[PDB]
């Protein structure tokens, strides 16, 4: 999907700021889908409305790992320097990728862990 998919950057100050004004293009669309899923299923909690809010959360996780995972690697070395206080808090927020940085079976076991420990 090109909205879940960033693309073609540059590792500078003004890639990052195109970055950033890209950023919203997409954050938007997917944050505003799955809070809204969110909200019906907490207006209307019919059976149909939980499985809308389960892909809408996937749906952002998957976004948000993504764009997470180009940000890494386009400006991890250069996270220091950007003379733009707005722009590095955002790319400061957007690199700070979690537990995405697991292997396949590693952040399958630290799902299950947390799902585990909930229930
Ligand atoms: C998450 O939880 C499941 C369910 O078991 C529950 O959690 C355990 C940690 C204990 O507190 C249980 O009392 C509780 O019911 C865990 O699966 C349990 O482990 C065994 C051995 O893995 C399961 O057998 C198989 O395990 C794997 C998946 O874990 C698969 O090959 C099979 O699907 C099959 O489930 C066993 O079924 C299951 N026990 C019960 C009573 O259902 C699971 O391991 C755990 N995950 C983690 C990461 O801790
Ligand atoms: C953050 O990203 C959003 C999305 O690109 C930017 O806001 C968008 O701004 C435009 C106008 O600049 C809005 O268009 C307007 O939308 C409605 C349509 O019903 C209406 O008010 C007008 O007819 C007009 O078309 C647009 O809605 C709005 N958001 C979205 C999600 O499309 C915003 O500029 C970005 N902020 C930054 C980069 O700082
Ligand atoms: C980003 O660059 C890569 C370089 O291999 C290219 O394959 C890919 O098509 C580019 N993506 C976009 C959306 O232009």
């Amino acid at each position: 999907d090109p909205g879940l998919q960033p693309g073609n950057f540059s590792a500078d100050e003004a890639g990052a700021q195109l970055f950033a004004q890209s950023y919203n293009s997409s954050a938007e669309q997917v944050l505003f889908q799955s809070v809204a899923a969110s909200w019906a299923h907490d207006t209307n909690i019919t059976a149909e409305n939980a499985r809308r809010q389960e892909e809408a959360a996937l749906l952002s996780q998957e976004f948000a790992e993504a764009w997470g995972q180009k940000a890494k690697e386009l400006y991890e070395p250069i996270w220091q320097n950007f003379t733009d206080p707005q722009l590095r808090r955002i790319i400061g927020a957007v690199r700070t990728l979690g537990s995405a940085n697991l292997p396949l079976a590693k952040r399958q076991q630290y799902n299950a862990l947390l799902s585990n420990m909930s229930r």
